[PDB]
RNA sequence: UUUUUUUUUUUUUUUUUUUUUUUUUUUUUUUUUUUUUUUUUUUUUUUU
């Protein structure tokens, strides 16, 4: 009877989700040059990393080069850097041309072995490096000068350094695409952790100016974020020992997950998991039916789910908290009142519902020790008064 | 209805844990030299141990050599030292070259395996040893100098000594990777135990100077800790004999378990097992869900669990002190009030909720143990003495 | 709900107990020489016992020799002494080479089995014996010197004496590895019993000096204690008749069981079994959950259980009383108050919490000795008078 | 015939304690002793 209606709401939500989109929708693939370390021989590997860091640091380099550079910077981990990119990278927007870096023995620029027209390319590289130095007023990518110069000849030093720079990229990702302004506080907080825990060697700190410029580039460019999120999903999967490098990535993942899906999680954390007396109110019923549909939907979206927001995934829109407004307004009202540090994150959206905002606030604090009825039941007063 | 939400929180927590991880995640492996006991003949075993002690003492050895040295030092236990390392040690960041020492013919150091195209191998060693002596102002590994010169000749003395030094490595692990500063009081307290119980042989006691240098080495090297945790898991398993060597390790283990997962166990010990009427609080329902999801998660992570922190294991993040809600403040508020040993611990965490941390204190201290209250279990005959207990409180 | 948490605590406690340990963990073996009785005729048996008493008494003997001597000393029981050692001895740190010495006509030492590659074996023995005499200032194994001299010629005298010496080894075990100082009072208390009961033959009484030297050897050698505990377990098994020999072992056992697991037993006896009205007190509920996990764990450890501490068996650490602090501090507070003989144990340990201990004391004492909650009903109508008397 | 709104914004490495310490045997009492059986009473009587 009424069961039909509820099932119909769910039917609408899932209708036309299935099947496969017609191939004509596939957009014109954009060609990018991606340098990959040609072997794990430290002289080439260090120089190639420095080249790539400088490409990203340059005021003069074009976006097509800069994406390719960012991909080099966050593939330094691999035993076979080019294989790692090619094998994980699964994105219709971008078509990579992979250059196995090799002997970086053409001075400051990366090696290029095609011949006479590549002599222009090496001089493009030279211009890029010069302009990088000059435009930054002598500050290189790293904060402490000696480190920028320091030639590495052994695997041990190499991995110490590479892991350190990579971790400094992955520091960013967590906030680059949820709000890359306001970003510094959080990214410093995460940096402090990795250094204090001795996972990252602080001599290799990369300069705030460069990191901000790169964070913005990551926010604005999809192709880079696609590769990052591909790797972030792949190494999050369990059932294997890792190298210190992939381990640091995976560890950072536990900050990166759910990020920029705030609303979805806010209704889950506050209101739903809270299981407040408010939930009995008639107004909520429609919203509860909605959330049921949402939870089953979330399941169906599957492996990309922890990073829906970072991937700009459209299905993300369905999960967005604005979708269930009564419960969300109550979920803000509880959260802001009850959980001391939260609620400083700005939930002042236009669709916030005054009744629920006041009722949510009133719910926790107005009742004391669970209000009308404690969840899982003499001495439920004085102590309760002091607590809230 | 509501059951779906709880199951969904659990779903999120386990999502993507499944399958087998894509091969491209393989990290660049670091090539590292492990000298390993070639035969169990006392003069070579003592000399190799002195080499290794000095590698760790040296200002002049590189960290790549020092990790490999630490692996030699804490493999001295074995009947076949090199086999023990090679067969248990299974962590991808490090790729071992194993060199079986032929009782170290040359002098202080290891002998050149095939004869030295460059005999400077032993000189790199000589420099390492000299720099070690010189930088340490002559101070030898042991607290009593006679030990430093011993030149041991018999199995019995050798095992007495090796067991003693190994135990002195394993004393460190317990704190090296949870708080390598503030360590001294605890690590001395554990040393005193093993000596007083006559398990560990005090003639061979190792100097605070040596122990600090090695504690630092442990903190700063992952590769070493990986081998240590591999062995620590392996010997924790039952179903055999234990020899004095493995027994000392296993004994150390009972201090080492759970360590630096403070927050996780604290919610279990304080708040949960405490069974305070306080669970009934509104905020509590969610927090209970988190623990259930967490507890079932912990189970599923399995073998690594007792040492998550030390192994840098990511899932550890979920177990993290910060995330647990009401307990992260309420479980501490109770714990600090009720358990005299607790609270000496540093509880500076940003996740603590002040109001809820005092409610936990109040819940216990309400009657000085909730006297004339609580006592949920009613298996007890009599109702009278609740009041008496409250008066005692 | 809450049930999950309790089950999880239990899961942690049993996690990783399972499986069979990888072979690399096998510890570097010590080679020890054990002289055993090659024959059943006293002439040899008395002389070999004197040799062995002196090996243990020696200031100049190596620890490797001393362990092997102790194994000779506490295998004199057997009809086939070598078989008894070889067949029960099952500990990985130590590998025995056993040569059953017949002649023993050398003097103080044995007679070298196949003849010695060096006659210096016999001279090593001579050094051992000389150093033993000299270092002891001539005070011999026995308390009355005639016994030390007495050459033994008959089975009857032999068994009387061997039983006597063996019992003097087994009196030590009970305290050597729990409290090897403070020892004398207890070991003498047990000696008095065996002699007064005429089970062990006082003609063979062994000197305080000898007994302290052997007690110290037991404390400082693990390999010895392993063999002792192995024998102590093996002969404790029922379904056999026992002769004077096995009977003295089994008798010693009644002091030896539970020993050095003090804390575990005390919480069971005092506080827990006592079922004081305070069990329900919320403060202890997890403690109680803890102890339950402990008890079920203890069961699971099985065969070694009555001697875990003496075996240095790891799992023992978990069982150690510091582990359940609230319950323990209260189990002591009660125990000290209620049981007149207890409390003579030094419990000045870090786990004891004054407030909870004072609760144990007052709750028991002001309770009028656990009158706080009595469990007994159906005996009949309650005596108010009796309650007041208590 | 139909008419509204709908991206995001917080926090998240950690820090305690944890070897043990008692007392353990035995002691009292142990057979029996009393009593016996039987004995009394026991047809009927009015009226129709």
């Amino acid at each position: 009877i009424f069961e039909e209606a509820a099932s119909f709401r769910s039917y609408q939500s899932k209708l036309g989700r299935d099947g496969r989109a017609s191939a004509a929708t596939a957009t014109l693939t954009t060609k990018i040059r991606i340098f990959v370390p040609a072997t794990n021989s430290p002289e080439l590997r260090w120089e190639l990393t420095l080249f790539a860091l400088d490409v990203i640091r340059s005021p003069s380099a074009a976006e097509s080069m800069k994406v390719g550079a960012a991909f080099t910077l966050i593939s330094m981990y691999s035993e076979r850097p080019g294989a790692l990119i090619r094998s994980l990278l699964n994105d219709p927007d971008i078509e990579a041309v992979i250059i196995d870096v090799g002997s970086m023995v053409n001075g400051i620029p990366v090696m290029e072995r095609r011949g006479d027209k590549a002599q222009e390319e090496m001089e493009g590289l030279m211009r890029i490096l010069k302009t990088a130095r000059d435009s930054s007023k002598g500050k290189t990518p790293f904060v402490d000068s000696r480190a920028y110069g320091l030639r590495i000849t052994d695997m041990s030093t190499l991995v110490s350094a590479v892991i350190t720079i990579e971790a400094q990229i992955w520091i960013l990702i967590a906030k680059a695409v949820t709000a890359p302004d306001t970003a510094e506080e959080s990214e410093t907080r995460r940096w402090a952790k990795y250094v204090q825990q001795k996972r990252v060697n602080p001599f290799f700190a990369l300069t705030q100016q460069w990191l901000t410029e790169m964070r913005n580039l990551l926010s604005q460019s999809l192709s880079v974020r696609k590769f990052m999120v591909e790797i972030l999903i792949e190494v999050k999967k369990g059932g294997s020992a890792k190298g210190r490098a992939v381990e640091i990535i995976s560890d950072i993942g536990n900050y990166v997950e759910e990020t920029g899906m705030a609303g979805f999680f806010a209704t889950i954390r506050f209101g739903l998991e809270t299981r407040y007396p408010a939930l009995a109110l008639n107004e909520f019923q429609s919203d509860l039916n909605t959330i049921k549909s949402l939870m089953l939907l979330y399941r169906e979206i599957g492996p990309r789910a922890p990073y829906m927001v970072l991937l700009e995934e459209s299905i993300q829109t369905k999960f967005a908290p604005g979708g269930y407004p009564l419960l969300w307004s109550f979920a803000m009202g509880v959260a802001t009142t009850i959980d001391r540090s939260m609620g400083a994150l700005n939930i002042n959206r236009g669709y916030l519902e005054p009744m629920y905002f006041r009722l949510g606030q009133k719910s926790a604090r107005h009742h004391a020790g669970g209000i009308d009825q404690n969840m899982a039941n003499d001495q439920v007063a004085e102590l309760a008064a002091a607590v809230q």
